[PDB]
């Protein structure tokens, strides 16, 4: 707007010159809008009050304070409470008594100079009634009175019976207590200025009084008739002394910054039933950290049971903001559920003020853009788009339960082609939303208004009734999808989609598990996840008949020392997604054992984010597709019953350095040759027994009640690791499975055979056995104990380095690989002194 | 039962038991109240089931009141928006005209691919009779929004000319007037290729059912014959030769199963399978693997070697 762009200019490159510091005296102007204080001489006060007035009688936003000081014009400002929301008639006769009974204050004061004098009195009044909360101004900005008078003849004025009949006459239940003690200290708004959400106060009426001391009964009270004629800023100014109507008589001595656009979080934000907050107040804050002038919100939100700015805490001194927690569609679910109506109410009134802005701006012509606009208010909180990987829009929408389902994708986003909902909803749901426009417009129209307002009413309501039928049309709703696959943006979806390893998705929605216990979100949440289990349906961890048959033939039918624990701990942790252990699991063990059950109901459990069906060629056959079938995934499995006795190296080095890999073959030996290094991370135990149990491997697999408990106890046995040994490298020592993988590591696994057996740890012992005599020993032993062969000694020494004696290996200075502190031992020797080799009464489930 | 799993997807569906089951006889649902409130189940039935239930016992009635609500419908569409008609709301009604013949779902490569429900007034490959077929484009929709959706047309036009020859004020008789010259104007769209393509990609969006290729045929206890859907959920064949919920796709021409005859050709086939090997005890475990080929899957696991004769019934 020109007159606001002159104003601009005026202040920025003319006025600046003038700016006070903050509580600077000389201050005169105030704009509270810029937050500027000034020193204006009087030549620059009405070259001010000119751009002032232009804008006022243009309806543009302004917050001018001028400050009173300690000389100046008298304001009253009356804040009304009303018997009803009906404007009190306040017609001349009422405000010309009011004038009247001011003046006899102003008078008993003592303070007015001798003579005839002309006073002006201007009433502005807020310009509707709010909750019978009502207002008006007197100005008497041409009668210079001091500070200390003014707050005399104010203390007078409260106390006033025949003001408090005339406002008790208006309709006025307060009129003991209306008017502000502080109206002469008070910053007073210029006219035309206002609180940016208060419309300004409009003037109503002035008077003329003329007082002469020689003649003091004659007190004539008329209104002014050519107001309009006059600078109204100018002349209703109290500090102001160049008024061209309003002559001097001299007697004796922030907002919030919401900018049209943040109004809809204050909104919805005060009536949550978050007023109590333990952990709230940091939720709150990192829901909506997303703004970077969050301060304001978050002191807005504080002042509501008492606080004392949270003891003095202050946001705990300026708390800083981390990395990316949930946002602002929180606020939403915060809302809806203590008070649904209300949020309903004001959602609904947003979606109205959008479209009836886009309506209002170009005339009925509704194009892509501003369909996609409301819709993205609409559903910001339901759909996401991304351009994942080939440069495709692919969409993503949230499901509620009042949906239809697909099995059990109840609270995770699914993956959609097209988005159909978003479809339906662009017909028939906005087609409300259309309504509601047009009874506006047809409310509008019937209203006693002016011949050309009808008209552009009419060619509105006729253009709007043309474009309203478009929303239906199939070319103009793939155009309002293409221009939303924009706003419904979110930059991190897909490369952020199963990410988090401490969270999963089952049939009852989300479960979480950071946390000790189990969380189970069953409602609304933040959490971008896509990949789901269709049959854990986690029903928590209870004791029925399923799981207590699953615990019965689970454990007490394969032997253990000391209840043994470690298979299912190992079982457990397949619902950690990454960042595990690097073990594997060898079960080569049994034929008819419960390997067919146990292992194949963890595999049945789970669903598509890991269940992987690696065959022998994918292990053994000489990153295509060796761990692509295990990337992001937690649970892995090699069932092989076709011989094939085959190579126990090329992958195990990075097969294991998100995996739990079990390996299940045959009860023979099949996978045999490892050397150390990657020797500890391989755990061997053999099934003892094959009651022989048929019935299990078969029906109660594909139970969905089974597999339910399974999950529960499995989840049990997670919390049981996470609250016992955090970790399975500490993990309590258990001697079944160390002797049964020494077993196998003794068992051609390793030269582990001589490695501990013929050389023996003797400390004491201070005898040197070189790296060629080590050789040598080996080269003996393999050939009086196994078969022989030829040998190469230097690689030989390089197998002996590597090898477990890596602990009696040392890089001395001498820079050797002898031995200092251990002994061997030769045909027909034994072990020396000094020398040394290298149950609950309750359930089982209970801790131990 | 069958009724209350139908509209149990009503949030209130006790309103409507109460007000069709407290029916001579009745007397209160004979004290049950849902067998005391009973518990919901999978995917059963839906609302086709009591949509087909009419149609054969009380056909006019029915058909009166589906016709009622179709000239409803677009009544209401023809009211709200002035003349002009576009292709969602003719997607509508032609949802809610055949939401029992035709559905929609996408299965590998991202399409729409459509599936459409025969009758015995329809030509058939050979027998697919009431089972879901799979067309590449709904040429019977197609031809149904060009030729049967007129007669709704010329419904609302004949409603149209009856509210204008009506005695009221002029002010009304010009807004029939243009109602009338704007819904002439497009009335002849639902004959257009471009619109009725229009109006078939937006009623994908509402003949979609999502859980139907993944649940195809999943059911072993189903069989696609050339009589239609044979079931041996129960104890004798079902032989289900009527509409029905049962999402069955592929189909066999030549199974035709009449139950169990005593003709000619079944007499000679039961002499002619057997009675040429000695068996002891009447030994007739070999056909008995021999069956059991109608189940899908979820069975024993044996297999039969059968290398034995040169010229034999191999």
């Amino acid at each position: 707007l020109a007159e606001v762009q002159a104003l601009e200019t005026l202040l920025t490159r003319e006025l600046s010159v003038f700016l006070t510091e903050p509580g600077s005296k000389k201050t005169n102007i105030i704009n509270r809008i810029t937050g500027k204080t000034y020193a204006l001489p009087s030549t620059e006060l009405l070259r001010l009050y000119e751009h002032l007035e232009q804008c006022r009688k243009q309806g543009a936003l302004m917050y001018f304070l001028e400050r009173q000081g300690t000389y100046s014009g008298l304001m009253l400002d009356y804040d009304l409470k009303l018997n009803t929301n009906a404007v009190p008639p306040l017609e001349p006769p009422a405000l010309s008594r009011l004038c009247h009974r001011i003046f006899v204050h102003i008078k008993n004061s003592s303070v007015l100079p001798e003579g005839s004098h002309k006073i002006h009195f201007f009433f502005t009044l807020k310009p509707e009634v709010v909750q019978g909360k009502y207002g008006f101004h007197v100005l008497i900005p041409g009668l210079k009175l001091a500070a200390s008078t003014k707050k005399s003849i104010i203390g007078s004025l409260q106390h006033d019976a025949t003001v408090q009949k005339i406002l008790h006459e208006q309709g006025v239940t307060n009129p003991e207590s209306c008017l502000d003690p502080h109206s002469a200290s008070v910053p007073s708004l210029l006219y035309g200025s206002s609180k940016l959400n208060h419309k300004p106060y409009q003037l109503k009426t002035g008077f003329e009084l003329v007082f002469d001391s020689s003649d003091p009964d004659y007190i004539p009270i008329h209104q002014i008739k050519n107001l309009e004629s006059y600078n109204l800023v100018s002349e209703l100014s109290l500090t102001n002394e160049q008024g061209s109507l309003v002559r001097p008589v001299y007697c004796a001595a922030m907002l919030h910054d919401p900018e049209a656009r943040y109004l809809h979080k204050i909104l919805n934000l005060l009536p949550p039933e978050y007023y109590v907050e333990y952990p709230l107040w940091s939720n709150v804050v990192f829901a909506l950290a997303n703004t970077s002038a969050n301060y304001r919100p978050l002191a807005e939100w504080f002042s509501q049971t008492g606080g004392k700015e949270k003891l003095e805490k202050l946001w705990n001194d300026a708390s800083h903001h981390t990395e990316k927690k949930i946002t602002k569609r929180s606020i939403m679910y915060w809302a809806h559920k203590h008070a649904p109506q209300q949020y309903k109410e004001i959602v609904e009134q947003g979606y109205f003020s959008i479209l009836a802005e886009y309506v209002y701006s170009y005339n009925g012509m509704l194009e892509h853009y501003m369909i996609a606009k409301v819709i993205y208010a609409m559903m910001g909180n339901k759909f996401v788009v991304d351009v994942d990987s080939n440069g495709k829009y692919v969409w993503f929408e949230f499901v509620l339960p009042g949906q239809p389902m697909n099995q059990g994708e109840i609270w995770k986003w699914r993956k959609e082609v097209n988005p159909d909902e978003l479809h339906i909803y662009i017909s028939e749901n906005f087609s409300r939303v259309m309504d509601r426009i047009t009874e506006h417009i047809k409310y509008h129209l019937s209203q006693p208004h002016e011949s050309n307002i009808l008209n552009y009413y009419k060619k509105l309501l006729k253009a709007f009734e043309r474009s309203k039928s478009k929303i239906f049309n199939d070319s103009f709703k793939k155009g309002v999808i293409r221009q939303a696959e924009f706003l419904f943006r979110q930059r991190s979806f897909i490369q952020t989609l199963d990410t988090n390893p401490h969270l999963l998705g089952v049939g009852n929605g989300v479960l979480s598990i950071e946390t000790i216990p189990a969380k189970l979100i069953n409602h609304f949440h933040e959490h971008p996840i896509h990949q789901y289990t269709h049959i854990c349906y986690v029903p928590f961890n209870p004791e029925n008949p399923w799981t207590k048959l699953l615990l019965n033939a689970l454990q007490d039918i394969i032997p253990e020392l000391d209840a043994r624990l470690w298979i299912m701990f190992y079982l457990s942790t397949a619902i950690f997604r990454g960042l595990k252990e690097a073990l594997m699991l060898l079960w080569l063990g049994g034929g008819c054992n419960g390997k067919t059950f146990l292992m194949r109901l963890v595999a049945m459990v789970l669903g598509d984010h890991y269940a992987s069906k690696l065959n022998i060629s994918l292990l053994t056959s000489c990153p295509n597709s060796a761990f692509m079938r295990l990337k992001g995934r937690g649970y892995g499995y090699f069932e092989e019953t076709n011989k094939s006795e085959v190579l126990n190296t090329s992958r195990l080095k990075e097969m294991v350095n998100t995996a739990t890999m079990v390996a299940a073959s045959n009860y023979n030996f099949i996978i045999d040759t490892t050397d150390h290094g990657t020797w500890r991370r391989l755990r061997h135990y053999r099934s003892k027994v094959k009651k022989e149990d048929p019935r299990f491997i078969h029906e109660y697999i594909m139970d969905p009640d089974c597999q339910n408990a399974f999950f529960s106890i499995l989840v049990y046995f997670w919390e049981k690791l996470q609250k016992e040994y955090n970790g399975q490298i500490k993990k309590v020592f258990c001697p079944t499975i160390e002797s049964e993988t020494e077993a196998y590591r003794k068992s051609q696994d390793t030269l582990h055979r001589f490695i501990t057996e013929r050389v023996v740890e003797s400390p004491s012992a201070e005898t040197v056995y070189n790296l060629s005599e080590v050789v040598t020993a080996y080269a003996e032993w393999y050939n009086t104990n196994i078969n022989v062969k030829r040998h190469i000694a230097l690689e030989l020494s390089q197998e002996l380095e590597n090898s477990v004696l890596e602990k009696y290996l040392q890089w001395s200075p001498n820079k050797t690989r002898i031995l200092k502190g251990c002994r061997i031992l030769h045909k027909f020797e034994t072990l020396q002194p000094g020398e040394s080799y290298i149950e609950p009464k309750n359930k089982w489930w209970e801790w131990s």
